[PDB]
């Protein structure tokens, strides 16, 4: 009902310098499939990192300050972000670190890509209690010519 989606390297690293230290087209395709036609909520830094709207999704940006682009919807608290989604089945929270930790307790579902990459970064996915979560889907993929690490797509349900 609220879901988080994220891609985690070793030690739960999710970013460095406001970009993601890997480039895996197969994972971005997974992200697009699981977010298409659903509202996405992101923090202002992630909005900057992405650099443009995500098409085919209502884009909701969290910021304390006035917004700077009317192609997306701007909100000033977690409460307001959820409301702005409108009355839907599934809201997708798309990060970054600070936003994930605030939505985690409200979330029923995690879509996590576990990437076998050793990255030196400055942003992490939450240190979540694993006992809270049932793994209901896993798909491991070897690296290939397009994807320069192995990666595993998991979906976790809150127990
Ligand atoms: N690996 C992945 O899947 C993934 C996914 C997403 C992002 N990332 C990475 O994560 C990094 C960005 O994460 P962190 O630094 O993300 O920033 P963030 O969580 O994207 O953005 C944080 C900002 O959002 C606003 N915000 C957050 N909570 C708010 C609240 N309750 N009320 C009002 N404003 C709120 C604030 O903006 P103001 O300062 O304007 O108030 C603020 O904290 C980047 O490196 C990005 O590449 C990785
Ligand atoms: N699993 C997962 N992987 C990610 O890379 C990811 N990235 C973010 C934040 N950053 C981004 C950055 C770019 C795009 C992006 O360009 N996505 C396209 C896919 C098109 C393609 O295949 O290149 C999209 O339309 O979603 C999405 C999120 C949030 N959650 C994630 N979750």
């Amino acid at each position: 009902m609220i879901s988080l989606i994220a891609a985690l390297a070793v030690d739960r690293v999710i970013g460095m310098e406001n970009a993601m230290p890997w480039n895996l087209p197969a994972d971005l395709a997974w992200f697009k499939r699981n977010t298409l036609n659903k509202p996405v909520i992101m923090g202002r830094h992630t909005w900057e990192s992405i650099g443009r709207p995500l098409p085919g999704r209502k884009n909701i940006i969290l910021s304390s300050q006035p917004g700077t682009d009317d192609r997306v919807t701007w909100v000033k608290s977690v409460d307001e972000a959820i409301a702005a989604c409108g009355d839907v089945p599934e809201i997708m929270v798309i990060g970054g670190g600070r936003v994930y930790e605030q939505f985690l307790p409200k979330a029923q579902k995690l879509y996590l890509t576990h990437i076998d990459a050793e990255v030196e970064g400055d942003t992490h996915f939450p240190d979540y209690e694993p006992d809270d979560w049932e793994s209901v889907f896993s798909e491991f993929h070897d690296a290939d010519a397009q994807n320069s690490h192995s990666y595993c797509f998991e979906i976790l349900e809150r127990r």
